[PDB]
């Protein structure tokens, strides 16, 4: 067997990418046509699998097992394929215009590099062709790197990961049980959890984990300062050190180790680096396919429908939309990648719907920590925070235990409550008097014009139907705390 050529081909649905929402697609495709024949063209050589697991569940776990299988083990103790579906229910690309009813192909270690809208036409890495009839791009993104890094010599740039995929979870994995210590660049919600999933794995290693960001706190650009600062020092109670108003002013190699040394005068000595300071839409397909890369917020530009051109849509990571609420605008969450890719594939059968889903999104700090976000969640906006003591229901562990699954969007649902009645407050609790350091939920509610734009839930689950719909109906509330008691915070 030696390497070969593959001759032209044909297919009536081709999805460009194999992430999340090109699974979705090639599902909802293969439901709204059934016998429809679909490929998905995908550079990793691994088939379509969810994302979360690998800064989460899989490095809370004990067995050696599971960083082979990827079969991780949810909070609830349950075990779930970070694989969508596995190998058996896809069939090869030879086959795929032969098999009867048709199906699901997928072609992996390959990458478009070409796209021909006026011809239907896309051009591989090794120089074969497919025409299509319908095609999704939903190629996600790249993770940004540091310019310090970029920068920066072999020997560092040899010692960083950017932490995306199956192969950086085991890599990265292989590291914390090789080296000394171990730098987490960024702040945000990735970021954070990779720290907390190495200072729990710290707890048996000895190895040191650092955390370090520009912001004032971990997650500062989204929480309140309040609610930022207490995410610090839970996240430093994992075993972390976290360095926050650091920014980097270069990184090199001293001692045989990584020293970075930041623009306020602090030195860290390390011996990995790996970074989560946000994505870079894959928008190489733009330039010959004559699409439009939105100047303000990256990715593909579409319109209400998904669609980018003739025969084009995107979906995922790398679409720029337009949101019901807030206009054009593009995420990094699982939820819209699945929405989206579901109605891009439906419109790939003539349904032209547009895309109105409120996307929301969910991080664990733990299986004791969980926090959901939608809408507008910035923290330079007004905000009114409030909290409660939280039960033995509100954390991620029980809500997996609840719902059987820990993809936070498939047990809150995609839905949008019907209605809205402020309920009667609960029966009084008999108790000593309830200090800050008591409460542990809390919903934070941003506003813009006495208007809620966005919602971040603290430790509430199952709510995020009657979030979404406050979003929608725009009400000018005149107490939030009576609101609050739609999230059973009294
Ligand atoms: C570690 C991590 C944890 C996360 N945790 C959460 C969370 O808990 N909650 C939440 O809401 N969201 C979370 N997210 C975000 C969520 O997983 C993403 O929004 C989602 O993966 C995007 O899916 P996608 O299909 O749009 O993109 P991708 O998943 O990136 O899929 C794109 C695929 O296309 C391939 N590709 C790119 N270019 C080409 C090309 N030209 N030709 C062929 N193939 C190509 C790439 O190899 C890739 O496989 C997390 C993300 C990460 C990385």
């Amino acid at each position: 067997t030696v390497p070969q050529i593959r001759a032209p081909s044909h297919v009536p649905f081709l999805l460009i990418g194999g992430g999340t929402a090109a699974f979705a697609a090639a599902r909802s495709i293969r439901a709204r046509d059934p016998g429809a024949r679909v490929l998905i063209v995908s550079e990793d050589p691994e088939l379509p699998y969810m994302r979360p697991p690998l800064s989460k569940e899989l490095w809370f776990s004990d067995d050696p097992n599971v960083t082979k299988t990827l079969q991780f083990r949810q909070w609830n103790g349950k075990e779930r394929s970070i694989y969508f579906q596995p190998p058996s229910f896809y069939v090869s690309a030879q086959d795929l215009p032969n098999i009867e009813n048709g199906g699901v192909a997928v072609l992996t270690g390959k990458k478009v590099v070409h796209l021909d809208v006026r011809g239907n036409m896309v051009k591989l890495n090794d120089g074969s062709q497919i025409t299509f009839e319908k095609c999704l791009i939903a190629t996600g993104g790249t993770p940004r790197s540091l310019s310090a890094i970029d920068r920066a010599g072999a020997e560092v740039k040899s010692r960083t990961t950017l932490f995306r995929k199956i192969g950086d979870f085991r890599a990265l994995e292989k590291i914390s049980r090789e080296v000394k210590s171990i730098t987490v660049i960024g702040g945000g919600f990735l970021g954070s959890e990779l720290a907390c999933a190495l200072g729990r794995k710290s707890q048996a290693s000895g190895i040191e984990v650092i955390q370090l960001f520009p912001e004032k706190g971990n997650m500062g650009k989204i929480l309140p300062q309040y609610l930022s600062n207490w995410t610090m020092e839970k996240v430093k109670r994992e075993g972390v050190k976290v360095m926050p108003n650091a920014i980097v002013q270069s990184v090199g190699v001293s001692g045989g180790r990584l020293l970075i040394k930041l623009k306020d005068g602090r030195k860290v000595e390390t011996d990995h680096i790996v970074t989560a300071v946000g994505l870079e839409p894959n928008v190489e397909l733009a330039k010959t396919g004559g699409l439009e890369i939105d100047s303000d917020f990256g990715g593909f530009r579409v319109n209400a429908e998904l669609q980018a051109r003739s025969n084009i849509w995107v979906a995922g990571d790398a679409a720029c939309f337009y949101d019901i609420k807030l206009g054009r605008r593009r995420v990094e969450h699982h939820d819209h990648a699945v929405v989206s890719g579901r109605l891009a594939g439906e419109n790939m059968t003539g349904a032209a719907k547009p895309y109105w889903h409120q996307s929301m999104f969910w991080s664990d700090l733990g299986p004791d920590v969980g926090y959901e976000a939608i809408g507008l969640v910035d923290s330079s906006l007004p905000t009114v925070g409030v909290f409660a003591k939280a039960t033995a229901q509100d954390n991620p562990k029980s809500a997996t235990e609840q719902s059987g699954t820990g993809i936070r969007s498939e047990s809150e649902t995609e839905s949008e409550a019907s209605e809205i009645t402020i309920p009667p407050s609960a029966p009084a609790v008999p108790q000593v008097p309830v200090e800050g350091e008591d409460y542990g939920k809390g919903v934070i509610f941003y506003l813009r014009d006495k208007v809620v734009v966005g919602i971040v839930l603290w430790n509430v689950f199952n709510r995020m139907p009657i979030a979404r719909k406050i979003i929608k109906d725009g009400e000018q509330h005149e107490d939030l705390n009576e609101v609050a008691k739609l999230f059973n915070i009294h």
